[PDB]
């Protein structure tokens, strides 16, 4: 758009605009995670606050912890909320009275194993829930009372919840998961698994977090930026027509 | 005549972005409301799921409803979660350890959160007001609870209005909210909250223009551009200096 002064003004403007919108998508991901972490932490505290007598028999776990799992599940509309024990049983409150299940192979599960290896909440990649066969993100936390492990708390939130939040955001924003597979997008057509993303991904590796870049699609110029948000990569892209016309 | 800058692609995109940022603030308000409404509905359902016999004596209400109020309060970090009864007593869960107890001196039957809930099938959302007990500004979500068609009481959930302010403050853009009385309520630039700020120019211009339509206005002899929109009872606005919208080659 010929005069370099004018092109620079258009470029600097769209850079700021697109960076702002990328930040909104970043914030969406952050807020989803923190809300779920706060919820999980509160549940941990309510369980650990029970007297040991209420925690040390399986029947007492069912009768005393079960209602807490159920109310918490309902309060945020979680898919499953549960407490896994070292005997391999798990008290499960599932969307459909919490029951003690012995058939869920919990010690083979990352949500269980990993919670025992950190003092933080553990957040799983999205995976297909065994019980309800929906894709979930699990927040898990080893619960201790007086330094004594009670069990591992788990909270399953449908990954579609995050996908829907991201899709509603302004801008042509999208998320890749930890394996660089498309996870969420404002334009639902981007969900085609056969779409190649090397151009934006290569541009991102060259430029780094939040650094605006140009790239090509079918010999046409586009502009974009990406940034790491936990294990995700969040991106925004647009046509470069805004600066070239 | 017409400002030539308004015919530029730069101006057009600038307004498109301001519109996008205003919509982010609109979404913030909508999502805060929806989340709190859903929480309150879930709580109602769990209370009403108690057997009728558990809901009809004060002792049974304390013992059976109280734990539910507490666990729900913790789950979302609400300020107060409570069940108001027709006898005027209220089972109140708030920060203080012990189990929820009945308070008999909170004058509930003449309060809007109570009376409005009885007039509707819906959740009632109050304008922000100073909480009677903890003296923080709160928004209350209330709902009449029925069991087998019989009124048990009115559920209330108090969320500090500061929670919504904090959400708005984190949003991009110079966005802000007015309440139902056209008083400043939340702002990205927390200086806009100070009572000495004159919001008449933006409000007067908004009245002439309607939702999402950009307008010029002035404050303290500075030309500005703004747009506002209704979001439930609130008015959400975004404004910018005219000299940022159109950066002069020579500054004044
Ligand atoms: C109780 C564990 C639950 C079912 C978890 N989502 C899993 O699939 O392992
Ligand atoms: C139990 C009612 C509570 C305190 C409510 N926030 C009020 O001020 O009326």
């Amino acid at each position: 758009g010929i005069d370099p002064f004018t092109k620079t003004s258009l470029y600097e403007s769209t850079l700021k605009n697109q960076t702002d919108l990328l930040k909104v998508t970043q914030s969406t991901v952050e807020d989803f995670r923190s809300t779920n972490q706060s919820f999980t932490r509160a549940l941990e505290k309510d369980i650990a606050n029970l007297p040991y007598q209420s925690l040390i028999t399986e029947e007492n776990i069912i009768n005393n912890v079960g209602p807490i799992l159920k109310y918490y599940r309902h309060s945020i509309n979680a898919l499953n909320v549960y407490l896994g024990l070292n005997n391999g049983k798990v008290l499960l409150s599932q969307k459909s009275m919490p029951e003690l299940r012995d058939d869920l192979d919990i010690k083979t599960k990352d949500w269980y194993q990993e919670a025992l290896k950190t003092n933080d909440i553990f957040v799983t990649p999205a995976y297909l829930d065994t019980v309800l066969k929906q894709y979930v993100i699990t927040y898990s936390k080893a619960i201790y009372k007086d330094g004594k492990i009670i069990g591992v708390l788990g909270v399953d939130i449908p990954s579609e919840d995050l996908q829907n939040l991201v899709a509603k955001t302004p801008g042509n924003t999208f998320l890749f998961d930890q394996k660089n597979k498309i996870f969420a997008a404002t334009n639902k057509e981007l969900l085609n698994p056969s779409i190649d993303h090397s151009p934006v991904l290569n541009a991102y590796k060259l430029n780094g977090d939040n650094n605006f870049f140009s790239y090509k699609l079918n010999n046409e110029e586009r502009l974009g930026a990406c940034t790491k948000v936990f294990a995700y990569t969040a991106c925004i892209t647009e046509s470069a027509d805004i600066i070239n016309k």
